[PDB]
């Protein structure tokens, strides 16, 4: 039995072709394999993340599952956990390899985020879009009513606020303090994203559990500029 190499300790996805290239060889000796041919996986650990157990048959025919094998289980078990810490990262290369490898694009963490909702949130457009495209809930609140609009207007995430809408956003979801994005928007000083809510038509009289509106709200915050747009429009 020999040793891995300590570079080769780190997460597939950061390896270069000549680190495959290394894992390959270490595994024809640890393994006692057929010799591997030194053509056959010229890629680096990203893709040979993206590639089927099918394609590893395919190119090693006497090996082939074997290294599959071997490869997935360097990953963590639980990729669905891996999927929201990447999102929440704004780590968009990993998310796509994670999703490809069966991570629940709907994951949910103990506070009722997904990875939508943390891509939202820390301005991860990108991650938002392949989420979407993949079958993200664009309207799962989490444990506190916060759905991912209300976060991205909370957040000042004015592309993702546009994204999700066209992708089927609430735009007068409830929190559990009955907040909707306007409010938020409000609350936070987000002139663009306030009007683009009501381009959307966001309900400017609606209340919050304090019975106030998002023009209480901006008039709270002495924020003159919001309740010019919010006074225009109600
Ligand atoms: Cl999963
Ligand atoms: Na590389
Ligand atoms: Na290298
Ligand atoms: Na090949
Ligand atoms: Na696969
Ligand atoms: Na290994
Ligand atoms: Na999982
Ligand atoms: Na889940
Ligand atoms: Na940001």
């Amino acid at each position: 039995s020999i040793r891995l190499p300590a570079h080769l300790r780190l997460q597939p996805i950061y390896w270069s072709r000549d680190d495959v290239a290394q894992w390959l060889k270490w595994a024809e000796n640890e393994f006692s394999l057929s010799p591997i041919d030194s053509n056959t996986f010229e890629m680096n650990g990203k893709a040979l993340l993206l590639l089927t157990k099918e394609d590893f048959r395919y190119r090693s025919p006497h090996s082939g599952d074997e290294l599959y094998e071997l490869l997935q289980h360097i990953l963590p078990a639980d990729l669905g956990k891996k999927l929201l810490e990447a999102a929440r990262a704004g780590q968009d290369d990993e998310v796509r390899i994670l999703m490809a490898n069966g991570a629940d694009v709907n994951a949910t963490d103990n506070d009722g985020y997904t990875p939508l909702h943390l891509a939202a949130s820390n301005g991860h457009l990108e991650i938002v879009e392949v989420l979407l495209k993949n079958g993200a809930d664009v309207n799962a609140s989490d444990l506190t009513g916060i759905t991912p609009l209300h976060a991205a207007a909370a957040t000042g995430h004015l592309e993702i606020v546009e994204v999700l809408l066209k992708h089927g956003a609430d735009v007068n979801a409830y929190d559990n303090d009955g907040h909707t994005p306007l409010h938020l928007a409000a609350k936070y000083g987000h002139l663009e994203i306030v009007e683009v809510l009501l381009k959307h038509g966001a309900d400017v009289n609606a209340q919050d559990k304090f019975g106030k509106t998002a023009f209480d709200i901006s008039i709270d915050n002495g924020n003159e500029d919001l309740a010019e747009i919010l006074q225009k429009l109600n």
